[PDB]
């Protein structure tokens, strides 16, 4: 339904994208907060946030995701910051899982392993499970990100054993990965009725990558589905035409929602929906 | 693919649609040229067209017919003027074909039989068969009007007998009426994957009636569909907010089309897709 | 769910079906009721009735319809007995409806008009209305027949009307119609889906129509889904050879439903799945 | 539901053991004797395994080899396809090393997914390495998909070179907890996304536990092939164990016969799978 609020979450800077191909990559504490008042300007409500070293490495420390939160809740006090427990492919999970101790309102729960790229994107069932119960000890909400049919039921038997139990849990399906489910429309219309048979009452958004961007958009745009965008997912605005800033992507979606009418969902009914009240 | 050129088409009044709930309707062949120039201007390659009297009765009398296709091809000739072979529904079947005379470039031929509202719009197989004859006759190229999956089973079998030997065939889904298939996303997507099962060379267009006119546009956007809008089948720019003319629906969607990177056709790529060249 | 009880329908005389074709073809009261017994015996909880003149002839009489189901009710009482309410195409709507004055348990009630061969099966939308209203007045439980996409919305507008009170409501999809909806998997996978989203509540059946008895019914086994088999939609047990007997094709599904673990209903239990206790 | 059927016989695994399964064949001659009693009941192709005689999954080239031949000589016509999938944790080397065998088939896992409490590795490179040995040793691959990316990720490695099997066979590997489930939506999904990503594709179906039954029954009636077997399921019914991998073949081949889909000749097999 395109009356249903909608949610735009911006993954402003994450663990692959380089400045080699997207120079506009914001890095630093001070460049993530001056993109997330552009994003939130132009309609985002969650920030996905990565944070690097200043030399351009992924990072893990406490300290720098401090910083950068800080940094961004101090020129957008309202924005959802949605601290990434994903990292960089090869990461330690230790490492992984200790910035919930930062206490964020939100912080995604990678559900399954899967081949990513030239490498292996790794979450061992234990390990997945050692990761919800810190989402229970810690107090934070999960958004569950999913890249194949196969992560749902997962998600779906987490649930029946009382080791997920966030009611109403809120879904992404990452598509477009190489080595996981693409971002084709067949396959977004597949996965909302599959989690609509699963998870009956679990809300979801679609993080559609590279190439998928466009696609996973407009259809999640007329499925009261939420969108994510951002150059951790996808770098063009066009063919061959780089996008400037994460905010021109947001100011897209933004501007197509606008001209169907469906409306933005505000800070309020964005924390309503994800259920972080 | 949302890198395909784009076909609009702008029903501009039909045979339902009243001057009472919508009076920005055009009526008369001076009102539809007009109409049909602010159109082209904002996107559109195509103008179904329904003629009706001063007082807004629907009609099939052929002088209407030339006085409203010369009037639009006076301001805007690159449109192409595709006539309606349906008509208002309990018209008499010769009423209906005989425009066929005037040589259109395109009319569209339904497909089969279907409760429409509180009446029965019908098209009986030999009547099908004698309108696929007189297209032929009058060098008519059709656009094969489709609202529920077996019209396209029906319409695979008239290709296999040789009645409809037009290739590559253009089908339209019209989704939406009381009576018909909904234009809910699973049902586009479902009648795309279906068409390209049972006639694979066939191109497609979708009308989204009322309410569906958002969903429908928005899904065919993003997989190489082409789409139809209007006053015909929708009457609403927002819920609720009846649009000041079919021209500010065309913009509409041309605006998204710019917004996400998928070309509108030229006139001359319009009518190499629709064979009409 | 391939372990909830499975129905099987015989749909043994049907309208169109002649002795030159399948002459173990049951005509006669008579021959329906040895045939309704034997398919009882296979595994048969619904007996789906058409009857004929002695020559042949589709009949709407309500003394041969009385006659027929006496037959049957009296070798077999415990069968549940539907009449048809569609009988031969283009037969009177008044036949039609008449013979629900019989107070039969179940009737059949066609959601749609469609083309159908040659020919248009006729149920204009003030007839349904007036049929379900009848329905209701003799206490007769219907059978929903459903030939395409669009007659499910339509029934689920008369439900939202209250004109369909029937819960929960039975709903046979019949495809393979030439002018129909087609028994190819993908057909049937998509109706149960749509149907589920439209009418939640409704269980269903599936009719598949000559060469879709097979796939139609191996698809419905293992979706919940209850099956119709019989002379009236296919004649041959495998292609090219015609069956021996309703009973013939009524014995292979119970033989599959044996194999795979799906229990048949007992007639108790067609009854309360059926709520026509 | 008139195509040639091909029914797999998946009758050892890794993973099964005997206590759930005491028909669970273990021994080469045990194979053998399933194998004979398979092919017979309508199985064209076994998907082979082998253990050590104490039951631990083995990867011995000559196990292997002792296995093949026992097989072999009961029944000669039937295609005997060796799993380089093997253990959960095995290494890569050891689970490549058998196509040096030559065998006619063998399976190739086209992706790494969690696979229970543990994860069944296949590296990006490691498959690159497994493709291409397949490759150099003349070997027909049967790709294993067990999620809709796998199928993406086979269509890259085509357009790669790195396979190169033209008409290639996949086997839709449902039910795995971790992996895409064996519900009939799913089934109706892939085979669909197969011949949207790779048209020319044959494919079949293995439905693990509770989806054998809506696996083999779809595939049935859509002109897909089944694979059934006490690698993937040790039940005939619901808490009723099966009595032999025969027994789960026989049922297939009975459904078969009763809907007149015909059952594969072992030359018509050979001639769907390109093993000629
Ligand atoms: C492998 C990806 N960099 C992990 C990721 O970006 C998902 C998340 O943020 O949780
Ligand atoms: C019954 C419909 N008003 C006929 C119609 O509008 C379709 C067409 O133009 O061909
Ligand atoms: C026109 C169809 N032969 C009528 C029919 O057989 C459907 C029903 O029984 O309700
Ligand atoms: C993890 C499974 N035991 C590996 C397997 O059985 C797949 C194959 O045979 O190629
Ligand atoms: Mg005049
Ligand atoms: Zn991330
Ligand atoms: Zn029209
Ligand atoms: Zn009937
Ligand atoms: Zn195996």
């Amino acid at each position: 339904h395109h009356h249903e609020p909608l949610i735009l979450t911006a993954a402003i800077t994450g663990a692959e994208t380089t400045r080699a191909d997207q120079p506009n990559l914001p890095i630093t504490p001070e460049e993530q907060a001056k993109e997330a008042k552009a994003c939130f300007e132009a309609g985002a409500r969650v920030i996905h946030l990565h944070i690097r070293e200043d030399d351009g490495r992924p990072s893990q420390r406490l300290d720098r995701f401090q910083e950068a939160i800080s940094a961004i809740r101090e020129v957008v006090p309202e924005i959802i910051i949605q601290i990434s427990t994903g990292g960089a492919v090869g990461e330690s999970f230790d490492k992984r899982l200790a910035p919930l101790a930062l206490k964020p309102e939100m912080a995604t729960l990678n559900a399954g392993t899967l081949n990513f790229g030239d490498d292996i994107f790794i979450n061992h069932p234990a390990d997945i499970i050692r990761l919800a119960e810190a989402f229970k000890q810690y107090n934070v909400v999960p958004e569950v990100e999913v890249y194949e049919s196969g992560m749902v039921d997962a998600v779906a038997r987490l649930i029946k054993k009382g080791i997920i139990t966030q009611n109403p849990l809120h879904i992404q399906f990452v598509l477009g990965v190489p080595g996981g489910m693409s971002g084709k429309p067949k396959n977004l219309m597949y996965m909302m009725e599959h989690l609509k048979e699963e998870i009956p009452t679990a809300t979801w958004a679609v993080a559609g990558i590279g190439r998928w961007h466009i696609p996973t958009s407009l259809i999640a745009m007329v499925t009261g589905g939420h969108i994510r965008c951002g150059f951790e997912d996808n770098i063009f605005y066009h063919k061959g035409v780089i996008a400037e800033s994460n905010a021109q992507l947001v100011a897209r979606l933004a501007r197509i929602a606008k001209e169907i009418g469906r409306p933005l969902a505000t800070p309020e009914q964005a924390r309503e929906i994800l259920a972080l009240n």
